[PDB]
């Protein structure tokens, strides 16, 4: 039979609880996000005052840096070498940093930013990348590119440390809707229509239907960066979590 | 009966949702704290790397630091000279750093450690220093220590960003008992039984006289430094809202 008689006062107590979960989650990740594009932007400033390979090496391999980011790699215009921190990494034998998203981010925007998801050149795997470009200190000359990887199975990781017992689960998107992080890797750098149905953002808290359930979406803006967090909640199981 | 039951539970919900409160900032509070140490880890080995004076300068005096710390300084074993990164911070005519506390807690630890509240040397505020020695990488001999300077008062902002609706506040002390951070920066460095009455720590919630009233206390571990974060709240302001 259908749902039956629901508290139209203990349903709006559950769409002010999601708006809480985003909106929680949402200040969390800037703050994550900030920290981690200070690191980078700290490193940076320091292989800037001094980018002589040995000192880049120094700089990127120490715990702190290993322990924030996947990978770390600096990129050079003159030649496409590059200094990075794991001797074990190969892009692959004709790899060319200049040309990749990273580093063309990084350069044409002449300051720190953080890409939109893309297929790792060794692995194929989706992430994204804090990225910086590195100025000659005398001239000004732009010398190259640094990225600083990021894992996207981690984000979700992260963001999901809310507890709502399979009731639903949070996840991150870009402006235009592209997925940041989903628990499912899967969708990462995919339209969100693909899990959601919906593929523009609607911030305040809203029933949406899939595979003809009701579920509760809203969303949250991320200060510092153009995603939002959202939730996405299974209405019946929240309603009766609640009822009880 | 119905008067009696309800009272013991209420008291019981009251009693684990204030140790729930101290649980949760006692997470966060360790978070934030690590975070800080991997910071002056990181600096500290990097100066070991090449301690040359103006390299110094350049890992201390950016941005990252700067706003990580109140204020940084290597102090020498040699001679009692000091490398900073604050060209106005003036300690005294008579200042030498190897008599100071952040000094030889670190250069006794061999490693890096908080140190107890103390006086600040100029300005007399009472703070926590992170502490790291700094060796010789060539011949392992001890050259000197680093203090990267910790803002109480922050911390005091910081476990208390908890909406406790203006019913109580959180705080922080030592195993001994000393107040660590203190929404009034007088208690700092004091024996909390200064602001609590009690003068040991009970970490499971309970009463407390204090002006001959009533308030819930409750005090939960930080991970990774011999701390506690504590609580208290107006259990006549409680009770009634885990009441109603």
């Amino acid at each position: 039979g259908p749902l039956g008689s629901v508290r139209d006062e203990i349903r709006s107590m559950v769409s002010d609880s999601v708006d809480e979960i985003v909106d929680g989650v949402s200040k969390t990740t800037a703050e994550v996000i900030n920290g981690r594009k200070s690191i980078a932007q700290y490193a940076t400033s320091l292989i800037e005052s001094n980018p002589e390979p040995d000192n880049v090496r120094t700089i990127i391999s120490q715990p702190l840096i290993k322990n924030t980011f996947l990978l770390v790699g600096f990129g050079l215009e003159k030649d496409g070498s590059n200094i990075n921190n794991d001797p074990s990494w190969n892009p692959g034998p004709t790899w060319d940093p200049r040309v990749r998203p990273w580093y063309k981010d990084a350069k044409n925007a002449g300051k720190l930013v953080i890409t939109a998801p893309y297929a790792d050149s060794a692995s194929g795997e989706i992430l994204v990348s804090v990225a910086t470009p590195v100025k000659d200190s005398a001239t000004g000359q732009f010398l190259g590119s640094i990225f600083y990887d990021v894992s996207l199975a981690e984000l979700a990781e992260l963001v999901n440390e809310v507890k709502l017992f399979d009731a639903g689960y949070v996840f991150i998107v870009s402006e235009d809707g592209t997925t940041i992080a989903h628990p499912k890797k899967e969708f990462n750098g995919k339209p969100m229509s693909e899990f959601l149905g919906e593929s523009k953002i609607n911030v305040d808290t809203h029933q949406v239907i899939i595979n003809g359930k009701p579920y509760a979406v809203s969303f949250s803006d991320v200060e510092g960066e153009d995603w939002y967090v959202g939730v996405v909640i299974d209405e019946e199981i929240a309603y009766a979590a609640l009822d009880e």
